[PDB]
C-alpha cells in the first residue's frame, strides 16, 4: 500500500531532464541522469526501481512519458500498477530540495550527473529524531516485510474451521476460526465472544481438500 | 563482519560491458550497463551504489579496474576502503545471473533490458529466501549500532561499590544493570548486585573530544 | 608532551601533613594541608587540581598513594591516567619550597599559612621566570589544539590534480593551501600547487561517527 | 584593573557555608568547602587565591568576615586590595548557576563537598562561542602578561629625551618622547607631530643618571 508506493518526477537542469525516484514515507530517493530524457529511458530506470524495492503503485502528476506503453509495460512485468494533503506537499519540495543540495557540491563536481549522485548519497545519509530518510526505508521495508508474512499466516489460519464441546453437555452451535493453537489447546471466537478449549473437546478440520499444493 | 560488505567483478558478456554488485550475506545485486568500460565509468553508479547501501569495503579480483585513480577516489568520497569458495559462490552468483539472462533473453531486445530484469530475478525470488534480502539484516544493524552504544556506554562509565559488611570499597566494575533500588555489576571474574547505599556510580567523565 | 603534566610529591614536615601539584614546566604549585593524610585525603583537593588546570597524567614516587581506590576514583572523573634528574629538580623545587616556608615561618603562627606563602614566593617569583607561569603556555596549547584540528583538516580532505598537459590525473594529496585562483598540495615527496580548473578537491567525507 | 579583579561570595548549604571566588571577566571560579565559615576560614582561600593568580581589587556587598583584621591583613600581604550593572548582574546569577549545578551530581557524591568541586570542575570545562570561562582565564591573562611588560617597555622609552637636527640648517626646537629606535633610525613626536629621522641627525639622551639599578 502506502510502504510500496514511490514517487517519480522528472526536472530540467542545463538543458538535460534529471530522474527522480523518491520514496513516499522513506524518502530514499534514487536519480539517475539519462543523456536525453525518453519514456525509454525512464523504463530502464524502473526496472532497476522496482528490483531495488517492490512498489505497488508510482505517482507522476501527468503523463509524458508513463502514458507512453513501453513505460506502461515495464510496470506490468513488476506488477507496480502505475497511480492526503501533506503526502502531497513533500514531493514538489522533495524535487526542490536536492536541487538545492546538488548545487552546493556542483563546483564540487566536474560533471553534474557526477554531482547529483552525491547530492543523493547526502539525502539517504542526512539525519533528535529519525536514523535519516535512507534508514527509514530499510525498516519501513523491515516492519512489512515481517506483516506480510504474518498475514500470510493469518491468512493460512483462517480458512481452518473449529468444533467445540464447550460443557459436555450442551448442543452443538455454527463453527468459529482459529486464532491459535498449543497442545491441549485451541484459541476460537464463535461470533464475536472469544473462548479457548482442550483438545479432546475440540476437533480442528482442514478447509481445503483439493487444494492444487 | 560480513553486513555492510558487497562485491563486484568484471563482467564479460555479449556486446556492452556491465557489472554486478553483491552483498554477501543477502547476495542482493544492483549492477549497471555501461558502454564503456573504465573503473571509472564503473564509479558513477559505485556512487549510486553506496547510498542505497553504505558499504564499507569491497574485494576486487583486478588490481587494474581497482587502479584508476578516479576508482580510489569514488572510494574516498565513500570512505570506502578497498578490501584489498567465496569468490566462486560469487561468480556463482554472476554465473547464475548469466543463466537467467539467457531465460528471459528472447523476450527483451536489449541486453541491458534483460539484465535488469535478471537482476529482478534474483532479486525477490523465494527459497527463508534471497528475495526477502538483507534489509531485515540492515534493519537489526541499525538497531545493533545503538545498542553497542548504550553497551559502550555503560562500559564507559566506571561503578564504585562497597561489600556489604565491608568498610573496604570495591574497585569500579562493569556496570551490567541500573536499578534505583540495586544496580548489577561484574568486576572481571567475579560479578555481583549491591543497593544504591553500598555503592556510588559517577555520572560523565570526558574523552573522545 | 610536558604542557597539561602536573607532578604531586608525598611532603613530610612538621605537624600537618600537606602534599604540593608541580606542573613541570612551569614549576607551578597548588599545595594544600591535610590535617590526615590518604591517598583519598589527597583526591578532594586533587579534584580541585584538575579544573585550574587540565592535567593528562601524573607520575607518582609511591604506589600507595597511588593505590587507593579513591585515588584511581579521582583519576577516572578527570579522565586522567597515572603516570605510572626531573624528579631531583621536583624535589629541588620541594626542597625549594621547605626552605621558603621557613623563610616566612616567624611571621605565621600557623604552618599552614606559611606554606601558601611558601606557595606565593615559589609563584610571581621573577628570574624570563617561572612566576609570569605556564599560563602563556597554556594559551599557546589552547590556540594549539585548533590549529592541530585545522590541519587535521586539511590533513582529512584528499585533492585530485591533473599535471597541467597530462590527461593522466594525479593521485590525492595533502592540501598545503587553499586559493580561489590556485591551492598548494604534496602527494609524498614532491610538492606541486595547480590552478582550480586543473585540480578538484572533495567537499566532505563521513568517518569518526 | 578589571582582569585584576575577583568576586568573591559565601552562600549557607546544609547550614554549612560554601566559599566562592569567581573571576570578574573569566569567570573561572574556585570555591572551597570550610567546615565552619570564618573570617579566618576566609583567609585561608585568600592566600591560595592570590597564589593562583594575581588581583588587585576583590569584592564582597557586605563586610562581616572582609571587615575582619585577619582578611584585610591578608590582603595586605597579597597586596591585593579590597574593593557596571552586567558585571553587577552576573555575581548574584554566578552564585545561583552553581548550585543548581551541585543538585545534579549531589546524588553522585557521598559527601556535598566533595560534590561542589566537581560542580565546578564542570563550570570551568563546559562551552558557536567561548572555549569555557576557565580557558577564558588563561587567555585573557595571557593578553595582558604580554601588556604589563609591553607597557613597562612603553615606560623605559618614555623616560629618553630626544635631541633633533630635522633640515641641516634650521634652529632647535625643545625636545621629545622616541617611540623607536632603529640603527640610522629614531621615531619620536615633537609635539603632536610624528617624524623619523638618521642617526648622525638626531642624538639620544639616558633619561636618568642617579638611578638605583
Ligand atoms: C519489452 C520491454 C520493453 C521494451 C523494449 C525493451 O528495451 C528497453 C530498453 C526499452 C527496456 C526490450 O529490450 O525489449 N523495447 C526495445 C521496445 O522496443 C519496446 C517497445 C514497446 C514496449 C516496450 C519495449 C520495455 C520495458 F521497460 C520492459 C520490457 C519488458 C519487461 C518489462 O519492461
Ligand atoms: C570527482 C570524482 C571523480 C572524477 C571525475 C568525476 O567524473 C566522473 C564522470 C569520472 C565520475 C567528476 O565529475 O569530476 N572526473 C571527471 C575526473 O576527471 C576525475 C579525475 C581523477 C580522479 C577522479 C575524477 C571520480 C570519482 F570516482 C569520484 C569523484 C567524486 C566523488 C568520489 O568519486
Ligand atoms: C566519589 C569519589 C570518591 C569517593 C568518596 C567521596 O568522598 C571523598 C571525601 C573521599 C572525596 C564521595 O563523596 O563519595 N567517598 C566518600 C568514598 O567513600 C569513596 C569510596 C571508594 C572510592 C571513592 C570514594 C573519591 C574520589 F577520589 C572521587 C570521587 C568522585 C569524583 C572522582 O574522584
Ligand atoms: C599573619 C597572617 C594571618 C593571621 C594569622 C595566621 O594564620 C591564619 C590561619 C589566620 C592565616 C598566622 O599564621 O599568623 N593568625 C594565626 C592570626 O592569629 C592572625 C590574627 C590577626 C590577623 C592575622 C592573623 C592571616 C593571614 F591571612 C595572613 C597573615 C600574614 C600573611 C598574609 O595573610
Amino acid at each position: 500500500c502506502s510502504p510500496g508506493i514511490w514517487q517519480l518526477d522528472c526536472t530540467h537542469l542545463e538543458g538535460k531532464v534529471i530522474l527522480v525516484a523518491v520514496h513516499v514515507a522513506s524518502g530514499y530517493i534514487e536519480a539517475e541522469v539519462i543523456p536525453a530524457e525518453t519514456g525509454q529511458e525512464t523504463a530502464y530506470f524502473l526496472l532497476k526501481l522496482a528490483g531495488r524495492w517492490p512498489v505497488k503503485t508510482v505517482h507522476t502528476d501527468n503523463g509524458s512519458n508513463f502514458t507512453s506503453t513501453t513505460v506502461k509495460a515495464a510496470c506490468w512485468w513488476a506488477g507496480i500498477k502505475q497511480e492526503n494533503p501533506q503526502s502531497q506537499g513533500v514531493i514538489e519540495s522533495m524535487n526542490k530540495e536536492l536541487k538545492k543540495i546538488i548545487g552546493q557540491v556542483r563546483d564540487q563536481a566536474e560533471h553534474l550527473k557526477t554531482a547529483v549522485q552525491m547530492a543523493v548519497f547526502i539525502h539517504n545519509h542526512k539525519r533528535i529524531g529519525g536514523y535519516s530518510a535512507g534508514e527509514r526505508i530499510v525498516d519501513i521495508i523491515a516492519t512489512d516485510i515481517q506483516t506480510k508474512e504474518l498475514q500470510k499466516q493469518i491468512t493460512k489460519i483462517q480458512n481452518f474451521r473449529v468444533y467445540y464441546r464447550d460443557s459436555r453437555d450442551p448442543v452443538w452451535k455454527g463453527p468459529a476460526k482459529l486464532l491459535w493453537k498449543g497442545e491441549g489447546a485451541v484459541v476460537i471466537q464463535d461470533n464475536s465472544d472469544i473462548k479457548v478449549v482442550p483438545r479432546r473437546k475440540a476437533k480442528i478440520i482442514r478447509d481445503y481438500g483439493k487444494q492444487m499444493a
